[PDB]
């Protein structure tokens, strides 16, 4: 019934918020809709897989908050396999390579690729992480889709195709679905193109031994009966001295403050008294989550390694159900597996099939890409279609269609009376990720601590010491990468020398 | 507690569905979230205005279902004043005109304008009303915004500006916010550019004497205590023999079937057991409603008529809070008023101001456009910002951002077990309008009648006889309008 703070949602963000408040001496309750904590993280355990992350999994350098929280909870990481060669599969053929980026040999195509990534980061530098709507060209950039921007920037089909895959992979949405401003913000707030796309020295460097679900689970262990499972929140009433929070199973909770730690649009599942202010009322109808099926195919051995392939495949083309894979073999070298994502429209297209039908399509694809008949002999399969989840709405995160971030963005984490807003979507660094979940949950918690007069204003936002275990190498560029002209840039130089 | 059909939502669509089912002999209950019926229609009554529609108001030729339903309920229409000249205000200057379209005098600009409207209708002819995702170029058109399409088609800034206003007015959203496929469908399913934009012989021809709210009110009168006000639905359970519907005020309703007659996205406010299928689960997060403040400024007399202006103003430019007005004077000639819409981003921008501040801005604008100091002397003001409504989400209707209609459109009115879907968004003719609300409510009702084996399949969708009171004149084009080249077309010939 009565407490200091009700946290709506027991994902990483809600759990991090609850833990901070609990550690500060406040009485907290976490109201979680599902029969489990973890939300967009979910670690399945069975005999065949031991454990497998079916939701959020990867962590890496510069994600210091999630690393610190997990370490405190007694968790360890291991490195995703990137020892052997990566594969870029394009136009039905595989091209092995090393480094974060597939090599480009054609001089013109090379200039185009180089310019595209450079320009993405150039534009990102103009976008404040904590206020993307303050970018000098915010309106101009927000009013076009990523598709339009790619059409403008990419003078080769090769660059456009790879850029498209990049967008699909980063935000589980189509290039025509998302605002260019929002996407450029999203990449910049993850530290840029190299950081977001890299395994070694990037977002995909590591996984947690035993699964990421342990973060939420171990916080639940700490909080005991303060976490209430199968309590979907239906109603929040702020008309009286204490906030009243009602659940679907007819329980009433009374609190001084509330943290909403659910995906922004899932705020729609709550009836508000008094009604939300106009901007938030409409905002929460304008912010969908992406579409993805995460699929893990198990094999007797990590046979790709014997062919000097690490298991990473970047697979272009409409026919391919999966556009991106990583080796998901255990650190011990057993439970050999390939993780792949079925992205955006393909998640919707292929959801119609049976589990067995999807497994067959994936194996046949992997056999082709890896040039290996062994890929046709899986020993086990697990998958999760996040599009079907009532209490997630999708994965990985919320995307902003054209025009929305500038018009409604400022309200995303603006308190509504005594309701404060956590959730990865409200983070300013690695929003969309487990890292962003921690940042947002702890920030929301400290907003309440400040409201209670327990901490000064300048302690609401808190820096994080760099992990000693996962140090971050800086992102570097070469002289040629910095100064080589774009395709139209080269054409100008040809135009002027001819004149 | 127990009934045949629970209808969620007591707007026109829910009420029309409930009435049909009731008239067929079924026991119906309407669960309405608000303390009133009508939803996106709302007629305010007070001494100063007598009555005023603050939500949906206009009806016109080809909207035969709403006209028939209203007539049966004892309502009458009157004609919106369009006797005198319309005004197009552009680059700070007023240009009076007659007919539905503001004239263009520059020859190149004429070709560009002519081509734009023609092309909109040309494209629409390839879009099936009942299945826009089956258009031959559905994906190509769905993957671009209306902004991109206008940028492609309009060789003049004049055409682009007017086209932008047209989009803003029709769907209370920015050109860059909406799918081209969806917008082209929207116009086509209202009978095309001329029909949707016209007062005389179009969607804005008429209003209901006494207000459109009377439609929902009078059906509530018929249904008696079957309508439950302040019963927001929170939970629908289909795991057992009978469907269980729970409200926020802790009441339980048991039914054989349910009609969801709420805006698609407002389905999010209901927790479902079992969960919705994947496609609907995501669809209802991808379909926002537009943004609008409807504002009515009252005056001692309809003074604009004395200057041979009817009260219609089409006002271009960022500075103008209101881009479109109509005379809102009563048929009797009293309660003189100008109705104006604050559209899309301007609704969001100007919501910050006070009611009095908005009144001042509107009066000063109207004084400029009408060239009359009398506009500065209002006697009364009413307004409604639909963006603030928890149980509407916006107005007039739901828009589809790029990529959504093709990927999710087919699921909009697909039944989910024993839940059938009404609401204007699911109509195939005048979706977005009161007309569409009636079409969808009655169709959803008849889907259930068919499910019960009471009517054959071919009776689910039913034609509507043309109103004798509001006959439709056909939409015509001239030889030159049909065959004059576009700007690039002329450049080819050169
Ligand atoms: C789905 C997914 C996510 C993901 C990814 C791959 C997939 C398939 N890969 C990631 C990765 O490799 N590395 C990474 O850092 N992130 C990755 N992501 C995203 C990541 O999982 C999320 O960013 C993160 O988990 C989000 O955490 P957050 O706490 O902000 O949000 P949540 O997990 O969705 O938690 C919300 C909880 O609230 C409950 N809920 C929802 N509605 C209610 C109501 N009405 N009442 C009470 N509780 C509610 C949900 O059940 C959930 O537990
Ligand atoms: C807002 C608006 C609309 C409008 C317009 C101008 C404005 C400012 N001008 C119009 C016009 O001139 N001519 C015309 O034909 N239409 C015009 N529109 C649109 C028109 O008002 C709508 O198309 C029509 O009213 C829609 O009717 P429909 O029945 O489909 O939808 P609704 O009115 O929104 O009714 C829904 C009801 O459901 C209730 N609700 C919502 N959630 C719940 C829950 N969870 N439980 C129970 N009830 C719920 C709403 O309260 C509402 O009453
Ligand atoms: C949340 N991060 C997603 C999850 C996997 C991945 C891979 C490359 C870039 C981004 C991502
Ligand atoms: C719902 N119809 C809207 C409401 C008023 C109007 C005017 C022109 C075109 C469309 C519209």
């Amino acid at each position: 019934n009565k407490c200091d703070v009700v946290v709506v949602g027991g994902g990483i963000s809600g759990m991090a918020a609850a833990k901070l408040l609990h550690d500060s001496g406040l009485n907290v309750v976490v109201l979680e809709a599902r029969d489990r904590v973890g939300g967009r993280t979910y670690t399945l355990r069975n005999q065949k897989v031991k454990y497998v992350d079916l939701g959020g999994s990867y962590v890496g350098p510069t994600q210091n908050r999630i690393l610190r929280l997990a370490k405190e909870l007694g968790l360890e990481t291991y490195k995703v396999n990137e020892v052997e060669r990566l594969i870029h599969h394009v136009k039905g053929k595989s091209y092995p390579f090393r480094g974060p980026f597939p090599p480009v040999w054609n001089p013109i195509t090379y200039l185009d690729h180089n310019n595209f990534w450079r320009t993405m980061d150039d534009m990102g530098r103009e976008i404040p992480s904590d206020a993307p709507w303050k970018a000098p060209l915010a309106e101009e950039w927000d009013n076009m889709t990523m598709k339009e921007l790619l059409d403008k920037l990419c003078w080769t089909e090769s660059a456009k195709q790879l850029a498209t895959l990049f967008v699909n992979l980063c935000v589980t949405a189509e290039t025509h679905e998302v605002s260019a401003l929002w996407f450029l913000w999203y990449v910049k707030q993850c530290g840029g193109t190299t950081r977001i796309i890299s395994t070694t020295n990037g977002g995909q460097e590591r996984k947690f031994v035993g699964g990421s679900g342990q973060v939420s689970e171990r916080i639940m262990d700490l909080l005991g009966d303060r976490v209430k499972l199968e309590r979907p929140v239906i109603y929040i009433d702020q008309t009286r001295e204490n906030v009243l929070v009602e659940t679907l199973n007819h329980e009433m909770y009374e609190a001084k403050y509330v943290i909403s730690a659910i995906p922004p649009t899932l705020g729609m599942k709550i009836h508000f008294n008094p009604p939300l202010p106009m901007m938030r009322n409409q905002m929460i109808t304008r912010v969908p989550l992406g579409s993805v099926i995460k699929c893990i195919v198990y094999y007797k051995e990590p046979f790709w390694r014997k062919k000097d392939y690490c298991g990473t495949m970047i697979i272009d083309g409409e026919e391919a159900p999966v556009a991106y894979t990583l080796d998901d073999t255990k650190p011990e070298g057993n439970y050999a597996a390939i993780m792949g994502f079925i992205l955006a429209h393909k998640a919707r297209k292929l959801a119609r099939l049976t589990k067995e039908e999807r497994l067959k399509k994936l194996c046949e694809l992997y056999a082709k890409v890896l040039g290996s008949l062994e890929a046709l002999e899986p020993v086990h399969y697990e998958e999760k279609n996040w599009c079907e989840e009532q209490y997630s709405g999708g994965c990985y995160t919320t995307y902003f269609p054209p025009g929305i971030l500038t018009q409604y963005g400022r309200v995303l984490r603006q308190p509504v009376d005594r309701i404060y807003f956590a959730g990865t979507e409200t983070a300013t660094h690695w929003s969309g990720y487990m890292e962003g979940a921690v940042e947002a949950g702890e920030r929301a918690a400290r907003e309440i601590l400040h409201a209670m007069g327990k901490i000064p204003e300048d302690e609401i936002w808190q820096s994080e010491p760099e992990s000693v275990d996962v140090p971050a190498q800086p992102i570097t560029t070469t002289f040629l990468e910095r100064h080589l002209p774009s395709v139209p840039g080269l054409l100008r130089l040809i135009g002027l020398t001819t004149i």
